C-alpha cells in the first residue's frame, strides 16, 4: 500500500493512482513574484465558533482531528468560494527535520510542517460526493515554523501519546481550531487535488501567507507518532509531505498587495 517510505512514496504513487500525473496536482511551489494580486478576491471568512470536534485518529499517514459536520457550523467560505464549505478534519504533515515538512513550498522555502483544514462544498451534501468534483474541497493550508510555542496546539500535542499508532482513536471534543489560526488572512489560491492517494483533483487550495510558530518540542512529539500499528516494528511518522507538483496551465492568485 502507499506510503512514506522508499519503496513506496510519493514517486511510486502513479503506478496505483496515474491522476499523480494530472492537470492540477498538489502541492506546488508557490512563486510569490509570479503570484498576481487579484482585486476580485474577497476576505476569507472562518467561522469557527460552533465547531465541534469529537475524536483525534491516527490512520497511519497522519492524525486527523475529526469534526461533527452534520450541521451548518464550522464553515469557511468567501475567499475565492462560491458557496459554503463544512469544516470535516484537520492533519498535519511535518518533517524529520524542521528543514523540511510541509507539502506547498513559497519561492522554493520548505516549512517544517503544514497544516490543512478540510471543508466540502455544502452544495454535494456530503464529502464523499464532493470529492467527485472539481470544486468540491477548499483545504485551508498554513505553514508551521519552529519558535515560539502556539499554546492552541498544545491539547492536541498531549493527546499524542495516546494514538501513536495506525488505528488508534481518542476522544478529543471540544477543541476549538480557532487557536491555529495566524493573525492575518491573506492567502494565495489555485485548483488543485489532495495531496494524498486517491489524489482527486477536487481542492481549491487557499494557502495562508502568514506561518504559525510552534515550538521545537511541540514538534518534537508529532516525531514520536508511528506509521506502523501497534506490535509492528516502529517507523516513527515522519516526512509524511509529498514534494511540490508542476503546476501546469494554472495560475495562483494572491489576495493582498
Ligand atoms: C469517504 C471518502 C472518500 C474519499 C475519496 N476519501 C478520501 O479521499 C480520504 C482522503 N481525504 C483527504 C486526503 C488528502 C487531503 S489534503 N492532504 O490534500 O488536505 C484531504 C483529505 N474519503
Ligand atoms: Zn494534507
Amino acid at each position: 500500500h502507499w506510503g512514506y517510505g522508499k519503496h513506496n512514496g510519493p514517486e511510486h504513487w502513479h503506478k496505483d493512482f496515474p491522476i499523480a500525473k494530472g492537470e492540477r496536482q498538489s502541492p506546488v511551489d508557490i512563486d510569490t513574484h509570479t503570484a498576481k494580486y487579484d482585486p476580485s478576491l474577497k476576505p476569507l471568512s472562518v467561522s469557527y465558533d460552533q465547531a465541534t470536534s469529537l475524536r483525534i485518529l491516527n490512520n497511519g499517514h497522519a492524525f486527523n482531528v475529526e469534526f461533527d459536520d452534520s450541521q451548518d457550523k464550522a464553515v469557511l467560505k468567501g475567499g475565492p468560494l462560491d458557496g459554503t464549505y463544512r469544516l470535516i478534519q484537520f492533519h498535519f504533515h511535518w518533517g524529520s527535520l524542521d528543514g523540511q515538512g510541509s507539502e506547498h513550498t513559497v519561492d522554493k522555502k520548505k516549512y517544517a510542517a503544514e497544516l490543512h483544514l478540510v471543508h466540502w462544498n455544502t452544495k454535494y451534501g456530503d464529502f464523499g460526493k464532493a470529492v467527485q468534483q472539481p470544486d468540491g474541497l477548499a483545504v485551508l493550508g498554513i505553514f508551521l515554523k519552529v519558535g515560539s510555542a502556539k499554546p492552541g496546539l498544545q491539547k492536541v500535542v498531549d493527546v499524542l501519546d495516546s494514538i501513536k499508532t495506525k488505528g488508534k482513536s481518542a476522544d478529543f471534543t471540544n477543541f476549538d481550531p480557532r487557536g491555529l489560526l495566524p493573525e492575518s488572512l491573506d492567502y494565495w489560491t489555485y485548483p488543485g487535488s489532495l495531496t494524498t492517494p486517491p489524489l482527486l483533483e477536487c481542492v481549491t487550495w487557499i494557502v495562508l501567507k502568514e506561518p504559525i510558530s510552534v515550538s521545537s518540542e511541540q514538534v518534537l512529539k508529532f516525531r514520536k507518532l508511528n506509521f506502523n500499528g501497534e506490535g509492528e516494528p516502529e517507523e516513527l511518522m515522519v516526512d509524511n509531505w509529498r514534494p511540490a507538483q508542476p503546476l501546469k496551465n494554472r495560475q495562483i492568485k494572491a489576495s493582498f498587495k
